[PDB]
C-alpha cells in the first residue's frame, strides 16, 4: 500500500459520450479495447481543477454486472494517481444508483461514479456502464458531458497507479501513500445499505410498517428485485428491520448476469413474480430494474398498478408519509407523454403540476428550486426530493405506508381512487427499430396537418363517442430555472374530454406511441383497459397513417 504514480501514453477512442445515463457499451468492447475504461475514467477526473482534487471525496459503487469490480480498481488506480484524495466505496463494489445519490448528498461528495447500464444485461456477453453523478447527487448535465467527450477524444495519456489495490470486501478505512506525494490516498469502504437505510427510516414510520409486515395478520408481499442491485436492501431493511419473513424477499442475491435475464420491472420481464401474485395468497407485489430507480407495483392476484396510477395514487395519499407531513408537498410533476392521472389529484388538492419534456434534469432543477415533492413517469419511474434519482425501493415503502394507512387492498385503493377522481387509462405502443426514413416522414406528415388552423375543433367518432381536438402541437418546454427551451418534444393531440395521443420518436428509430383516455363513468372506470382504448388507438393509426408509413400492423410491445 506503498505506491508509484506512472504516466501512461493512450490512443484516444471518438465515441465515448457520457449522455444523461452514461456511458454504454457492450463489456467485450470494454475488454478488449486497449485503455477504453482507462481514458474514460481520466477525462472524468479531468474535469475536476487539481487544486480541488485533494480536498474531494468520489462516491463509487455499481449494480453488480460483470467487469464491475474491475472497473472499480480502475477508478481507484486513476483517481489516487490523479490527486483525489478519497474514495467512498460500497462493500463489493455494491451501491444502488439511489444509495450513490443519497451519500453524494449526505457526505457532501463533489459527484460520484456509477457502474451500471441500468435495465440493460450484464454478463460476459452483455452490457457495461459509467455514469457520472454530480454534487447535487444527480445525473452530470450535460454541459459537464460535453465536457468529458471533448477531453476523451483528444487525451493522449493518463494517470494511474498500477499497483494499488482495494479489497472491497472489507468494511472501513484503507490508505494509500503515493511514491514522492505528501498527502495519502484514503478509500473508505462503507455498508452497501446502512446509509439509504437509515435515510428511509427518517423518511418512513418503521414502526408503522414494522407492525404491517410482521406477525400473522400481516401484510403478505413479495419484492423481486431480479437479480440485480436492490437484493440486500431488500433484505436488510424489509426482512431484517422491518420484519418481513425472508421469503418475501425475491431475487434477492446480486447476480453479476442478473440470473441470464433483463432486469426490467414490467409485466413480461417480471413474468415469475406475475405468476407468484396470480395465486392469490399475497397481498403485495413490487420488482425493481437493475440499479434500483425503477419500480412495477402489484396487488392481489397480479393487479396491475399502472406506473401513471402509481404516482397519482401516492400524491393522493401523500401525508400517509413521515416525510411529506413535514416538508409539505411543494409540487408534482410528471414527463408528458406519462397519463393525466396525477394532473386530477393536483387540480383537487390545488397543488401545481408540471409537465416535464422526457428526462431527469427536468425534476432536478424544479427540485432544487424546492418546488417539487413527487415526481412519475409512465416508464416504472417514481420518485421524491429525497434525493436527485428515481427510487423503486422508496416508492413501495411510500405504498406500504398507504396500505398501512387506508386498511384496503390495492386493488381497492385504485378502484376508489378511479371512483373519486376519474379513471385515465393508459398504454404505451413502442414500434422498434422501424425504418427512420418512414418514421420521419410520418412524424412530419403528422406535424404539418396538426399546424393547420382548420385541425383544432375536428371531430373524431369511437364508435360512439365523439372526441374533438382541443389543442395540437409539438410540445415545448421553458424551463424555468435553467431559462433553457426544449422543443421538438413530441406530439400531442389533445381532446377536450381530458384524452390524450401522444407520439415520439426515441432518443432503426422507435416510434412511441401513448393514449389516455379518460373516463369518469362508473359504468366504464372498471372495464378492460385495451377495450376502452381501442377507439383512440384506432384514431391516432389513422391520422398519423402509420401502418402505410411504417409497414407495422402492430407495436413491437404494448405497456
Ligand atoms: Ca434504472
Amino acid at each position: 500500500n506503498m505506491v508509484k504514480i506512472v504516466t501512461v501514453k493512450t490512443q484516444a477512442y471518438q465515441d465515448q459520450k457520457p449522455g444523461t445515463s452514461g456511458l454504454r457499451k457492450r463489456v467485450k468492447v470494454f475488454q478488449s479495447s486497449a485503455n477504453y475504461a482507462e481514458n474514460f475514467i481520466q477525462s472524468i477526473i479531468s474535469t475536476v481543477e487539481p487544486a480541488q482534487r485533494q480536498e474531494a471525496t468520489l462516491v463509487v459503487g455499481g449494480d453488480g454486472r460483470f467487469y464491475m469490480k474491475e472497473a472499480i480498481q480502475l477508478i481507484a488506480r486513476i483517481a489516487a494517481a490523479n490527486g483525489i484524495g478519497r474514495l467512498v466505496i460500497g462493500q463489493n463494489g455494491i451501491l444502488s444508483t439511489p444509495a450513490v445519490s443519497c451519500i453524494i448528498r449526505k457526505i457532501k461528495a463533489i459527484g460520484g461514479i456509477i457502474l451500471t447500464a441500468s435495465h440493460n444485461p450484464g454478463g460476459p456477453n452483455g452490457d457495461f456502464g459509467i455514469k457520472f453523478n454530480i454534487s447535487n447527487g444527480g445525473p452530470a448535465p450535460e454541459a459537464i458531458t460535453d465536457k468529458i467527450f471533448q477531453i476523451s477524444k483528444t487525451i493522449e495519456e493518463y494517470a494511474v497507479c498500477p499497483d494499488l489495490k482495494v479489497d472491497l470486501g472489507v468494511l472501513g478505512k484503507q490508505q494509500f501513500d503515493l511514491e514522492n506525494k505528501f498527502k495519502p490516498f484514503t478509500v473508505e469502504i462503507v455498508d452497501s445499505v446502512e446509509a439509504y437505510a437509515t435515510m428511509l427510516r427518517s423518511i418512513f414510520d418503521f414502526s408503522a410498517l414494522k407492525e404491517l409486515l410482521s406477525g400473522p395478520n400481516r401484510l403478505k408481499i413479495r419484492i423481486d428485485a431480479m437479480h440485480g442491485v436492490v437484493g440486500p436492501y431488500v433484505k436488510k431493511i424489509l426482512c431484517e428491520e422491518l420484519g418481513a419473513p425472508a421469503n418475501s424477499a425475491v431475487n434477492c442475491v446480486p447476480l453479476e448476469d442478473f440470473g441470464g435475464h433483463h432486469p426490467y420491472p414490467n409485466l413480461t420481464y417480471a413474468a415469475d413474480l406475475v405468476e407468484t401474485m396470480k395465486s392469490g395468497e399475497h397481498d403485495f407485489g413490487a420488482a425493481f430494474d437493475g440499479d434500483g430507480d425503477r419500480n412495477m407495483i402489484l396487488g392481489k392476484h397480479g393487479f396491475f398498478v399502472n406506473p401513471s396510477d402509481s404516482v397519482a395514487v401516492i400524491a393522493a395519499n401523500i401525508f400517509s408519509i413521515p416525510y411529506f407531513q413535514q416538508t409539505g408537498v411543494r409540487g408534482f410533476a410528471r414527463s408528458m407523454p406519462t397519463s393525466g392521472a396525477l394532473d386530477r389529484v393536483a387540480s383537487a388538492t390545488k397543488i401545481a403540476l408540471y409537465e416535464t419534456p422526457t428526462g431527469w434534469k427536468f425534476f432536478g432543477n424544479l427540485m432544487d428550486a424546492s418546488k417539487l415533492s413527487l415526481c412519475g413517469e409512465e416508464s416504472f419511474g417514481t420518485g421524491s426530493d429525497h434525493i436527485r434519482e428515481k427510487d423503486g425501493l422508496w416508492a413501495v415503502l411510500a405504498w406500504l405506508s398507504i396500505l398501512a394507512t387506508r386498511k384496503q387492498s390495492v386493488e381497492d385503493i385504485l378502484k376508489d381512487h378511479w371512483q373519486k377522481y376519474g379513471r385515465n387509462f393508459f398504454t404505451r405502443y413502442d414500434y422498434e427499430e422501424v425504418e427512420a426514413e418512414g418514421a420521419n416522414k410520418m412524424m412530419k406528415d403528422l406535424e404539418a396537418l396538426m399546424f393547420d388552423r382548420s385541425f383544432v375543433g375536428k371531430q373524431f367518432s369511437a364508435n360512439d363517442k365523439v372526441y374533438t381536438v382541443e389543442k395540437a402541437d409539438n410540445f415545448e418546454y421553458s424551463d424555468p430555472v435553467d431559462g433553457s427551451i426544449s422543443r421538438n418534444q413530441g406530439l400531442r393531440l389533445i381532446f377536450t374530454d381530458g384524452s390524450r395521443i401522444v407520439f415520439r420518436l426515441s432518443g432503426g428509430a422507435t416510434i412511441r406511441l401513448y393514449i389516455d383516455s379518460y373516463e369518469k363513468d362508473v359504468a366504464k372506470i372498471n372495464q378492460d383497459p385495451q377495450v376502452m382504448l381501442a377507439p383512440l388507438i384506432s384514431i391516432a393509426l389513422k391520422v398519423s397513417q402509420l401502418q402505410e408509413r411504417t409497414g407495422r400492423t402492430a407495436p413491437t410491445v404494448i405497456t
